[PDB]
This record gives C-alpha cells, structure tokens and sequence, in this order.
C-alpha cells in the first residue's frame, strides 16, 4: 500500500509546492486548513489522493489530535504552516505563540496519537540560524550549525523582530522535544532563505501575495520613472525547497538535520536587469538603472555542503526561478 504524508498550512506557497512533488511521487496527502472552503479549494485542485482536516488554531494542546486520529496512514508529518505576517497589534498572539507553542503542541499530538510516524520536518528558517543585521553582511558566514542570538525579550518588540524571534524558538522547541520526549520519529529541518519562484497552481496566482514571490513579481509594478528596488539578499527556489522537504524525510542522512537552503545573492539590478531581457516588451515601461553594476564577489560564501551532499542535486538558477514566475504571472494576466 501506499504510504501517506500530512502537511500542515495546506493553503500556503511553499506548502503547495511541496503538495504537488509528493503527489507527483505517488503519496497521498493529509492537509491541514483553517477553513472547510479552504480545504474544498485544495482538494478540487489536487484531485483524489489529497484529503484535508480543518484545524483553525495551532496554540491549543491537543489541536491536531482529532486529525491524527483520523488518519492512522500517515507516516509522516510536515510542519510548514506558521504565521508570516509581519504587521500585528501584539507580537505574542500572533506571530510568537503560535509558531512555538503551535509547534510543541504538534509534536506532542504526534506522539500522543500518531505513534505510526516516522519522520517529522519542521519548516524553519535562515531566521532561525541569524539576525537582520548579519543576513546582509559579506563577511558572516553561516552553517548548519548556527544559531540567532536573538532574545525572546527582543523579539517581541516588532513584527519583523517577531518573526525572526518565532522561527528560531520553535525550532529549539521542536529538537528539545525530541531530546526530552524520546519519539518514535525522527526529525529534520529545512532552513530556507528568501522563496522565489511559480505557484503550484496558476489558479492559486491571483488571491494572496506571498511576502518572498511579491519580491520578484512586484518589479512588474514598477514604472520607467520609479527607482530599482533596494531588495535585496539571498535566495532559493520553491521547487527547490519542495525538494529538501522530500529529501528531507526520504533519506537516511536527513535525520536529525538541519538544512540550510540558500543560493546566490541578488539585488534589485539583478532582478531588474534579468526581467527586461527575458521579457523586452516590458522594457519601455520599467526602470533601468544601471545594468550589471550589481558586484558580490565580497561575500564569503556560506557555508551549506553538508547540505548539498545531503541533497545530492543541484539548484534553479535565479534567472530561471525568476523567469519562471513572471512567465506564471503573465499567462494568468
Ligand atoms: N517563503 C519564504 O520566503 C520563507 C522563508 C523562510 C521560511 N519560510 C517558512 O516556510 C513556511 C511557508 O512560508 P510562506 O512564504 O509560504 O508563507 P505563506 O505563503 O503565508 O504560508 C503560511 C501558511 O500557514 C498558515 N498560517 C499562517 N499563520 C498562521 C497562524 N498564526 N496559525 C495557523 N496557521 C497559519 C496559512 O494558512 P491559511 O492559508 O489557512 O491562512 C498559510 O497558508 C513558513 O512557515 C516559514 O516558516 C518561508
């Protein structure tokens, strides 16, 4: 029989992605929603072998145990749904809590009535590993290994702060359950930067923006008159953090990983200067600036073979992950 795979946050960008390559490898899927509409739409987009269950908050003990429940085929749980909104009356209800408490609550369930799951993912961040002020430095060089010196008591000062706060917390949270609880699954992390790239459905391309694809799809906003966008940092591509969610539960030499997904710099030149020559007719109607004058040679290349050997493949370009998304916002208009 065939083996099944839960994916928490169903309706998310990156969750989507990596939806569609488990189901393009033969598993089944156990989505989690926080709507029944929601659930509809994913399921008359992904066909028989998706099934969803409705799980409205993730900070409360117990949430997903009536789902697990319900599910005695899933053998595997992936973690990705977590709060991305950067712009909250209170940092701690909405950003904090229900990244860390939703994420011990989580594990808790699995052990508690899901005992048949092998392998949990937890989807972190680079966030996780660093602070703002390092993300941008060329002389920082980040690993596997490193951890944000970013304090609880800091993080909740704002949104963006909050955020970084949220990620690296529950990650701690999620390996100190493992220390302290002594599951029956293994765990694995994805630690990914900046996500570009298409949708998995094109009909999923006009309702949300997602904050990382925006970044790239934005440019088509621009005017000839406007400046280039200040954006800038390191990327990866959604197929490819797809890919590292597989890896990261398929293979052996996952367990008890963190994978720090990252690939090349970029800035707002870079972005601009790929669009206009991959889409010319846009050209009379976007900045131009000051092509090829992006130079990054500076920055120490982080530090990511172990996650690369890990992998065993090799990445999406950036002009091909931007090219993508642009050629996906066109065709839908
Ligand atoms: N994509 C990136 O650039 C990036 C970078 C670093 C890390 N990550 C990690 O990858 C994951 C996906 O990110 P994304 O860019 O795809 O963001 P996204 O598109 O907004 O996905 C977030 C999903 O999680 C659910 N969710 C959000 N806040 C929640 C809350 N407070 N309680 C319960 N459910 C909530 C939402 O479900 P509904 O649709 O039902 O609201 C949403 O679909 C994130 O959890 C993040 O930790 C992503």
């Amino acid at each position: 029989m065939t083996t099944s795979v839960f994916v928490s946050g169903a309706t998310g960008y990156l969750a989507q992605q990596i939806i569609a390559l488990v189901l393009s490898k033969g598993y089944k899927v156990v989505g989690s929603v926080r709507s029944e509409e929601k659930g509809a739409n994913l399921k008359k987009l992904y066909g028989d072998d998706f099934s969803y269950e409705v799980v409205k908050v993730l900070e409360q003990k117990g949430a997903f145990d009536e789902a697990l429940k319900k599910h005695p085929e899933v053998t595997i749980f992936l973690h990705t749904a977590s709060p991305v909104t950067f712009e909250v009356e209170d940092t701690e209800k909405e950003i904090l809590i229900p990244a860390i408490n939703g994420t011990k609550y989580v594990l808790q369930s699995i052990k508690d009535v899901a005992p048949q799951i092998t392998r949990v993912v937890y989807t972190s961040s680079v966030v996780a590993m660093s602070v703002p002020e390092e993300l941008g430095s060329p002389d920082v060089v980040l690993s596997e290994a490193s951890w944000s010196s970013l304090s609880y008591e800091q993080s909740k000062t704002h949104g963006v702060l909050a955020y970084f706060g949220s990620k690296q917390f529950a990650e701690r949270a999620a390996w100190e359950f493992v220390e302290q609880e002594k599951p029956n699954f293994a765990l694995s992390t994805v630690n990914p930067v900046y996500i570009f790239g298409p949708q998995a459905k094109d009909e999923e391309v006009k309702g949300t923006l997602n904050h990382s694809a925006e970044m790239v799809n934005s440019v088509l906003k621009l005017n000839k008159d406007d400046d280039v966008p200040a954006t800038t940092g390191t990327f990866i591509d959604v197929r490819d953090v797809a890919k590292a969610h597989l890896a990261a539960f398929e293979k052996d030499e996952a367990k008890g990983e963190r994978l720090l997904l990252s690939n090349t710099r970029f800035n707002g030149q870079t972005l601009l200067d790929v669009v206009r020559k991959n889409f010319p007719q846009l050209a009379d109607k976007l900045p131009v600036g000051k092509p090829h004058s992006d130079d990054f040679s500076a920055f120490k290349e982080w530090n990511d073979k172990k996650t690369k050997k890990i992998l065993g493949f090799e990445y999406f370009d950036f002009e091909t992950s931007v090219v993508d998304s642009i050629k996906q916002v066109l065709k839908v208009q």
